[PDB]
């Protein structure tokens, strides 16, 4: 798995 550094936005579920 490879996540980006700085996703910014919360998943407002």
């Amino acid at each position: 798995i490879l996540p980006w550094k700085w996703k910014w936005t919360p998943w407002r579920r």
